[PDB]
């Protein structure tokens, strides 16, 4: 048993590696998505930015998870990082689509760990999750949410000419 | 009676009163439309933060009708603030519709006020009214105005690419 | 149901839109005692702008709780906004005991509200009432205290020169 | 008649020169409330520096009046500047009083002047009453109600600590 452990079940140890494993597997999604809208032939550079940086958000989220592991006294396990479940992501409103899916999913993770936190008791991680990860979370699902509902107003998928504007207002120029 | 008042009639008084309350109607209405337009349904999010600008703005002109009341030693009295008409707003072009006729509504109080302390010769109340609110309604109306005249231009209600181009050129980004 | 929505329970929409209104009756409050002190036949202008700070704090606490409704993927529901329990407030004192007991008011309703958000197992609703309202309430109410301990010191209410010296000393000057 | 003059009815230049000795008038009895608080017997310094100022505040619009009735075509005819009712004046509260008459003389005067530019369909006169006088006017009768207000708080003019207090902190130090 490490020398600092202290109220730190097993379970919440095993979760929070596999919690790790997910946010590696997120930021995974989106560098693809990045080298999609990177592309000589879809070619939306601020949407390819977009991505790109959520994409080192969630490998920071990782690190965050790593950090919190060690200093809880827990053992950092590694796993493979699946490939991402499409190769091609569509359009931006495919693409936003599926981001939401993933912030949600990420998000219900980040849930369930806190179910699993309160039931052991540990405040310590019930409030790691609170302050690190759930407000940010409700944050770029409402981000998402509302760039879907412009990409609809804008015609997409069939409106080019919407699907360009949005590159252009919508994201920060890059 | 108060030892500061001269020259302020009692249906004066009474109408100011009047006038606070719908001074601080008009600003809920404007709060509930920030709120329409924040939504992930409808994110619209330089539509929202200029009815937010317009509610406080109309918060401020009721306050500002408190210390007229005192300064003369009239007494503020305050009734209930009404909910808005409507819960949901439809669309940028329904919801300007909206504050044009509310700010007619309010330019009429203001009108009628004048005429009021016209009627009672009370030459500080009209001078307030002429210098204090009735230039900024004229202003707020042809704002409005101009603005439904490019929605319209833009295809509303049924053009949602017309209706993301007016949030991001014609208020300003928050 | 919203695209955002995610562990997010009808009663808990509900009872923010209720706190909502609850925020905005409280800033009312707040309003009606800024325009007694602003009296000239009170004329404690210090206290008066304690109240007017107070009131514009509660309004952004409303706001506050529609940005988080809209973030959850719940709807903004408005109601009317109750007149004040009082048209006049007697003193300093009086006002600060009816100032201590809107504080507990408010306060047992968030957590009341808490209360619901643990039953219903939603960390982000509590984490919210947690960072953003439970603790500045215990201060707002710990130094509403300290002031009346202080006026009852200064011979409240009937001793002027006491309620004079307080507007000077105890509240910033305005 | 004046090569300049335009719509000035008679009345209305006699009415200038009664109300700028009026303000003449005003202005020496502010400063004998001056000399009176800056006896070596009385030695209220602070309250005696607030009357030099409106001494010198209405000895301005005077000079306002003569300049107004020039600009118009009008004729500066002046009288005596009768010497003020009072040689000593009691107390603070006292003084404060007869100010707050003084005031309101000087505002009744201001009003019967109104009704006749308006009776002689003069608005360039109204406008300058508007502009220049009315709104003062208030702002000042309102400041002195609330100081009469605090010095019967501060048990004036038995209580010579509240006297002593409010000299020290409801008027500007000198
Ligand atoms: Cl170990
Ligand atoms: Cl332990
Ligand atoms: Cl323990
Ligand atoms: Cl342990
Ligand atoms: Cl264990
Ligand atoms: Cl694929
Ligand atoms: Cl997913
Ligand atoms: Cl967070
Ligand atoms: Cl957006
Ligand atoms: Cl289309
Ligand atoms: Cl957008
Ligand atoms: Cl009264
Ligand atoms: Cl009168
Ligand atoms: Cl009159
Ligand atoms: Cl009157
Ligand atoms: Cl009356
Ligand atoms: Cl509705
Ligand atoms: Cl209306
Ligand atoms: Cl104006
Ligand atoms: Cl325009
Ligand atoms: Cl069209
Ligand atoms: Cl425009
Ligand atoms: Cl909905
Ligand atoms: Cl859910
Ligand atoms: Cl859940
Ligand atoms: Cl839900
Ligand atoms: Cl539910
Ligand atoms: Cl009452
Ligand atoms: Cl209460
Ligand atoms: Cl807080
Ligand atoms: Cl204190
Ligand atoms: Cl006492
Ligand atoms: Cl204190
Ligand atoms: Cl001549
Ligand atoms: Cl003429
Ligand atoms: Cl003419
Ligand atoms: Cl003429
Ligand atoms: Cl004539
Ligand atoms: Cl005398
Ligand atoms: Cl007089
Ligand atoms: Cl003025
Ligand atoms: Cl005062
Ligand atoms: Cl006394
Ligand atoms: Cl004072
Ligand atoms: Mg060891
Ligand atoms: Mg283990
Ligand atoms: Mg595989
Ligand atoms: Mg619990
Ligand atoms: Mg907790
Ligand atoms: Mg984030
Ligand atoms: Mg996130
Ligand atoms: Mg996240
Ligand atoms: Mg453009
Ligand atoms: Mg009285
Ligand atoms: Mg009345
Ligand atoms: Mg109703
Ligand atoms: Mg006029
Ligand atoms: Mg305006
Ligand atoms: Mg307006
Ligand atoms: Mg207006
Ligand atoms: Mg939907
Ligand atoms: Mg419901
Ligand atoms: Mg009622
Ligand atoms: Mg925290
Ligand atoms: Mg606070
Ligand atoms: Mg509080
Ligand atoms: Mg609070
Ligand atoms: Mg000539
Ligand atoms: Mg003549
Ligand atoms: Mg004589
Ligand atoms: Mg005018
Ligand atoms: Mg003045
Ligand atoms: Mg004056
Ligand atoms: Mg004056
Ligand atoms: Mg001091």
């Amino acid at each position: 048993v490490s020398q600092v452990r202290q109220n730190y079940h097993s379970d919440c140890e095993a979760a929070v590696n596999r919690m790790l494993n997910l946010e590696l597997y997120a930021s995974y999604t989106y560098s693809s998505m990045y080298a999609f809208f990177d592309r000589d032939d879809v070619a939306l550079h601020n949407v390819a930015e977009f991505f790109k940086e959520h994409s080192h958000e969630e490998r920071e989220h990782a690190e965050k998870f790593m950090k919190y592991q060690n200093k809880r006294g827990g053992r950092v396990v590694l796993q493979d990082i699946k490939k991402p479940e499409r190769d091609e992501w569509g359009n931006t409103l495919e693409a936003m689509q599926a981001a939401l899916q993933l912030e949600k999913t990420v998000n219900q993770a980040l849930l369930d760990l806190h179910k699993l936190a309160t039931d052991k008791v540990d405040p310590h991680l019930c409030d790691f999750l609170e302050s690190e990860y759930l407000k940010e979370q409700v944050k770029d699902i409402k981000r998402i949410g509302d760039f879907i509902t412009n990409l609809k107003r804008l015609g997409l998928p069939e409106n080019g000419m919407g699907e360009y504007l949005f590159d252009k207002h919508s994201v920060k120029e890059s």
